[PDB]
């Protein structure tokens, strides 16, 4: 006798299609943080006659839930027998529960009843309740310090493979891009992360400078809209290209030697600068011409003194063309000159 509303009419007809009321219940979300339960449209009987009339206070209705599947309902579910108040009584947890379809009664409390029924389907809601996660504890990247902007940092010393960058989140099912947001800690104008992918990849925004800068150690944030992932701790290693010559402080020297001196005895000490790493900055001395045979220089130490079973004498003057060369391979192998003007002079 009580109807639900709202009464929808069947066209044609003049009844009203049986209502089935919608709830939905995050999983795993406590009754504190949930009630009362919203259920859609709002469920209400009212009365046909009399009642054409306002009712104001006292609809003179009992609300209760008559049946329901699973039938555990009973566990988790609560109605008010006079508001039809929805309250959740316990988390449910997804895994054990999707569903509940009830039946709800309606009748009327003077001592006649004369029940109305209706329907009310409750969905368990599954919900971003996973962190993101790396697949790995940590990530090793190189690059090397010629690479341009928009270079991609790779996972050997070979830079011969991208670093892989493999975000996760048990929200996403498999191979679904779980769209998460990587936020980095530090140096953020220096590299970049891809946006999208479950693969991302590390890219320069600006180049580097091994002289400047040999290593960069940071950490990675995933992010899913609701929760972070542990920071990812990242180093990348900066590998030496063979972009400095070396060179001596001066263009010229003008250095005085004496007629008094002998084989062994240090005229000039040459020392140039390579700032390079391991053989691109270890440095070569070479006298190409001008020494006439009465200087040499060593090899490794720049050091030029007078050649054996040689003597000065009074007025010579000499022109040494002096090369400073790193040991990079030859291909890719840098010098400079530098000249030094030696002249006799008496004690
Ligand atoms: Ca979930
Ligand atoms: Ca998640
Ligand atoms: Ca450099
Ligand atoms: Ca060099
Ligand atoms: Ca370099």
């Amino acid at each position: 006798s009580p109807m639900f509303l709202p009464c929808v009419l069947v066209p044609n007809t003049r009844d009203c299609r049986p209502l089935t009321y919608q709830a939905a219940i995050p999983e795993l979300r406590t009754p504190e943080e949930l009630n009362p339960i919203i259920v859609t449209p709002p469920i209400q009987a009212i009365d046909q006659d009399r009642n054409i009339q306002p009712p104001s206070d006292r609809p003179g209705i009992l609300y209760s839930i008559l049946v329901g599947t699973p039938e555990d309902y009973p566990r988790f579910f609560h109605m008010h027998p006079r508001t039809a108040e929805l309250s959740l009584l316990e988390p449910v947890n997804r895994d054990f529960h999707q569903k509940f379809d009830l039946v709800i009664k309606a009748e009327q409390d003077n001592g006649h009843p004369l029940p109305a029924f209706a329907g009310l389907h409750i969905e368990i809601l599954d919900e971003n309740n996973q962190s993101p996660y790396f697949t790995m504890p940590s990530y090793q990247g190189y690059i090397l310090e010629s690479a341009p902007v928009g270079a991609t940092i790779s996972d050997s010393l070979n830079l011969t493979s991208p670093l892989r960058i493999v975000a996760l989140d048990k929200d996403i099912e498999d191979t679904k891009d779980p769209e998460l947001h990587l936020f980095l800690n530090d140096y953020t104008s220096v590299f970049t992360v891809t946006q999208t992918g479950i693969t991302r990849y590390l890219t320069l925004l600006q180049p580097v400078d091994r002289e400047e800068q040999q290593t960069y150690t940071f950490s990675i944030t995933a992010f899913d809209g609701v929760q972070e992932s542990e920071p990812v701790i990242v180093n990348i290693q900066v590998m030496d290209a063979n972009d400095n010559t070396p060179t001596f402080p001066e263009i010229s020297y003008d250095v005085y030697v004496y007629t008094d001196m002998r084989p062994g005895d240090s005229v000039i000490q040459l020392t140039a600068v390579d700032a390079d790493e391991g053989s691109n900055g270890e440095i070569t001395y070479e006298i190409l011409v001008g020494a006439q045979g009465d200087f040499i220089i060593n090899k490794t130490t720049g050091l030029i003194t007078i050649a054996p079973g040689v003597e000065m004498i009074v007025g010579r003057t000499y022109a040494l063309t002096v090369q400073a060369a790193d040991n990079a391979p030859p291909a890719e192998r840098r010098n400079s000159i530098c000249t030094v003007y030696i002249e006799v002079l008496p004690p």
